[PDB]
């Protein structure tokens, strides 16, 4: 749908209904170390001054980061949320798309943590999130 | 004022319902120079796939609440606000209901603002807090 | 010595030959729910520029979060750490005293969170600090 | 140069071995505009009661790191650097050797510089990480 990983039978929310599908989030490559997605700036990505929503790359990094961790766990018995999530901003974005990148710099036993690089179509760096993805074994 | 946001400015480059706020249905409660409030409808628009409120959702309407706040106090002023770092953490979910946010500032710089909200449950719980770091510049 | 929580016979490190005991920092008052510490000013608070280090204000904060999460759970045996420290500056402090308040806004089964507030003398905000503890099992 | 911090001044309020930097014993070693390294080898000054590098250590290394790296460019240019916002995550403990941090520099703006630093051990794992956000402002 959006390109999320696979991993259960059935989804409380159809990808087209959840606050991603809304906005246009698609996850392009996933590996357990590194996840890339993207999103095209549209006024449902921005803010009433005209600038993609700084939430907008909030959000993009919490799903790509957390989403590639439950790519690894889900299968292992355990859930994966987002504990901390720090963006800080540098340069806005009026227009185009939005391109996230994360990496994996920590796998702990109940936290990983991912670093989530923002660009926008020239490839500058437009903002980055610190992703603290909180393990822990299902319910 | 479509989501009651600060009527600073005679037009606006994108409208209310057209927006992500409005998209999602933020609505700001009570504004002033020291406090704002705002909170948004748990929907499937506001979720994420397993069903809870997404973390985004709780980052946005921090941002846009302690951004606006500024923005309510600075525009007229000739400045303008963005956030320069949005940190928020997060303590329990929300499955539905509304999500509550409130806005205190606890430092007015000349460059920087920097707002402590809280973002709370329909049973009151501390669900998440989010640390808002507000850039003011003059505007170009 | 620093009145740091007593909660074990023995302790690896004396008070006066840790990083905490060599700058000074000393715990006031301790509750589950809030603590407080202070340091007077000297030169090994400060950087070359004759300013408290901002280093400073992140280890008194940390100490400060951690020790009062001990306090607690130290007796239920667990293991107290920091996980996250995020602290913002907004004035400098050049002389006096620095006074830090550390108030539990929550405190979950794996993770406790403080809100710890660092004051001149003349009672300013000079910096926060959004301490996450985290709450283990001994080993 | 006692730590082998920037000589961008004839004289300094506070002498390295006095400051919390000497007393602690960072030592920068490389240094340029986009990228610099410092470290420390543990003793028990560097480290808390229960006998691990403290947190605060980590924090502190990361500042000093990021700010001199900014002051060795800016200094000369008539401005002040100074921290604004340090955000250290902790991974893995260091309870002896030494503690070597690396900054890069991923932003610099008018008015903020920003440096990735990594706290490694000497086993070369990646122990801490701290974002630090650095303002740049003109000189009183
Ligand atoms: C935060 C925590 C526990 C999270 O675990 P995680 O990210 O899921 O990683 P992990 O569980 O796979 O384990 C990583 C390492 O952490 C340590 N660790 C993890 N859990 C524990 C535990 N229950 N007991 C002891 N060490 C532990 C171990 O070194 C472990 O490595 P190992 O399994 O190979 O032996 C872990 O990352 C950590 O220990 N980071 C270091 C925390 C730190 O050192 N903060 C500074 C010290 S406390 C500040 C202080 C200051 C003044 C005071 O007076 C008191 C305290
Ligand atoms: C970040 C900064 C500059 C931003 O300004 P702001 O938030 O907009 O607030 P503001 O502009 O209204 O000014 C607040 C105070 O900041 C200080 N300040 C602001 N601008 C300047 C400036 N250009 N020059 C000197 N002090 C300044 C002043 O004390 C001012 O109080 P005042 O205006 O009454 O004199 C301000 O909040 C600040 O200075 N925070 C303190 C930063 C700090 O002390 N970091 C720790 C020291 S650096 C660590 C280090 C360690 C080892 C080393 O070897 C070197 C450095
Ligand atoms: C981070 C975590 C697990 C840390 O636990 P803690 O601070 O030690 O607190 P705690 O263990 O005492 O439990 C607090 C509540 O968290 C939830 N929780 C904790 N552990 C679990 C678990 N293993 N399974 C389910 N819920 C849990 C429960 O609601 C629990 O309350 P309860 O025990 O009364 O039922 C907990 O604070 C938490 O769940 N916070 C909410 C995390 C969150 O909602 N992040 C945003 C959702 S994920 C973003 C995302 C975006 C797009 C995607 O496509 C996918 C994901
Ligand atoms: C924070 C700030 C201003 C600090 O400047 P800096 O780090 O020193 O970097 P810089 O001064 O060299 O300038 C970088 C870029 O920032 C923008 N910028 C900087 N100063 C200004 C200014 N006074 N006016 C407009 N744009 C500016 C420009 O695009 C500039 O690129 P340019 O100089 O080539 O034109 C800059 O990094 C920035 O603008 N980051 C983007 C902030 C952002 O976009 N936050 C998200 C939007 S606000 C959320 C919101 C949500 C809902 C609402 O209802 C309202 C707001």
């Amino acid at each position: 749908g959006g390109n999320l990983p696979d991993v259960a039978s059935h989804y409380p929310v159809a990808y087209e209904q959840t606050l991603d599908g809304t906005v246009g989030f698609v996850i392009d490559e996933m590996t357990p170390e590194r996840a890339t997605a993207s999103v095209e700036v549209t006024d449902t990505l921005r803010q009433r001054w005209g600038l993609v929503h700084g939430g907008a790359y909030c959000a993009l990094a919490e799903m790509l980061a957390t989403e590639a961790t439950v790519a690894v766990v889900h299968e292992k018995g355990m859930m994966a949320v987002g504990q901390s999530n720090h963006t800080s901003f540098f340069r806005p974005v009026k227009e185009g798309h939005v391109r996230a990148e994360a990496v994996r710099i920590h796998a702990g036993s109940t936290t990983w943590f991912w670093d989530v690089s923002l660009r926008d179509d020239a490839g500058r760096l437009c903002a980055v999130s610190s992703m603290s993805i909180a393990v822990r074994p299902r319910r």
